[PDB]
């Protein structure tokens, strides 16, 4: 389970000689965007929409990516290739890079990290967690910056609580998604329901959604009023490392039992179907 | 105008030696808070301010500076000393730290970073600066973090536009602040007039105002609508950069004649005041 390198800007690294200089803007600026993906059987999952996301993040922060895509491939799986490893998580980092001024972006670095296939991954429990909701809304949520000040800071509220995670609601109106993962509502006529708008795109998100479309479930891509909890009969997150995680409990509301309900079960396998078939193509 | 060392987590390192280990949350999640000030002859400004701020900022993120107040001034001043520089840009940060999940913070890192006095430090130009209003709130606004994602990301914008700075209007209703300002009003009457909620509390800000009541002007800490530029006379930014600089126009409305009005003027030499005052106590 041992990592031995990482790469920045092209160039791979001892993980213990991986530096930036502290006049990096995601130190001084907190200004970057990131990526992160799985490896199984050798292959970052789906890997051109992660790389699509990637480079579409950058240009909303106007920083370039010092290689073009086809080259990044090459980095990641030469990467893959020095740590020998066939099953990973990947991080992809752009930073704002050294900055003159402490402020203007000038050059971006370029990191890409590498673990273990973290261990909770598609763990695909039974037993649905527990969260809270909060009101807040994430600045440009349709690009996946590093900041994560609410995100993080509210662990210890959700800690404090009972809870392990939360759903952001926008001024407690319009539910939209987790710091971490696209969250879904089932409704008893097994329409399921997700926002489209003031969200990050996840690639989960995006795959779940054509699984179900293609196993002949509706999905609805629009608001969701908050009272729209209370229609619901089941409610589940997708992210990359949580596949499609059920949700037992909002706040005081308990969704069934507390159990996954069906469809987010047939979800689940479903999932595990795209995440084949693309491995199918590899 | 050489700056030899910086300080990291209580050691002076020469500036070229300064990193962090990529696994640092500032890098990862832009989880981090920071603070700057100036050093005019051999002294830190309103240093007291300063750091009560930059603790208030951190117990907000739940991150521990490694060092007591008394500690840390004495790391500032050595690094002062170090540096053989009397006059000086002082920034402060403190990161997450190095996480092991990537998220979850464990032990902060503690930047001290030394410039030269910034060379156009309290320029105080009778030319008014020209600025544009932009539809935005800044989240976690009376905490100093190192999120500048909008800030930095509007450059472009500020720029294509002919402007040179912004004023964040809270649902294009509500002014604030820039994103590395403190914004007032100056009314026909004399009456003062800056925003109380939702923004940044400027060490400047309270500098000015204590100078202004104490000048018999009346300040008033307030919500101020959009529509109250149509009434200001003057309108000025403060903060440890620029002092006190006049606003000469933003969007299509000239204050004045553009040039800098007679409250604001007189608010420099007061702000000049409270720096000296302060020096003759070091
Ligand atoms: C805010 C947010 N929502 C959702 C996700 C899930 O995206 P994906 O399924 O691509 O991991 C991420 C990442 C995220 O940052
Ligand atoms: C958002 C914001 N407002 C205003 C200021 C001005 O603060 P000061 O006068 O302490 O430099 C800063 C710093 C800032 O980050």
């Amino acid at each position: 389970h041992m990592i031995k390198y990482y790469n920045i800007n092209g160039q791979q690294v001892p993980v213990e000689n991986a530096t930036l200089h502290v006049s990096d803007l995601s130190i001084l600026r907190g200004y970057g965007i990131f990526d992160y993906f799985l490896a199984r059987e050798g292959h970052p999952l789906f890997l051109d929409d992660y790389l699509n996301r990637f480079y579409r993040s950058a240009a909303e922060l106007y920083l370039e990516i010092p290689f073009d895509k086809a080259e990044l491939r090459r980095q990641i799986y030469a990467l893959l290739q020095a740590n020998e490893v066939r099953e990973a998580g990947i991080r992809l980092v752009l930073t704002g890079g050294y900055s003159p001024d402490g402020y203007t972006p000038v050059n971006p670095n370029l990191l890409i990290m590498m673990y273990d296939l973290p261990a909770s991954a598609w763990e695909f429990s039974a037993q649905g967690i527990k969260i809270i909701t909060h009101p807040f809304q994430r600045e440009l949520p349709e690009v996946k910056t590093i900041n994560y000040s609410t995100g993080i800071r509210m662990l210890k509220t959700i800690k404090e609580r009972g809870a392990t995670d939360l759903i952001y609601v926008d001024q407690g109106e319009w539910i939209r998604e987790s710091a971490r993962s696209n969250f879904f509502l089932v409704m008893p006529d097994n329409t399921i329901v997700t926002a489209d708008e003031k969200i990050l795109w996840g690639i989960t998100r995006r795959q779940v959604i054509d699984a179900a479309r293609e196993a002949g479930y509706a999905v609805e891509e629009r608001r969701i009023h908050i009272t729209e909890l209370d229609q619901a009969r089941e409610a589940f997150f997708t992210s990359t490392i949580k596949g499609v995680m059920a949700i037992g409990q909002i706040d005081d509301r308990v969704f069934g039992d507390g159990t996954i309900g069906k469809v987010t079960q047939e979800l689940q396998d479903l999932f595990v179907g795209k995440v084949k078939a693309y491995l199918e193509t590899c």
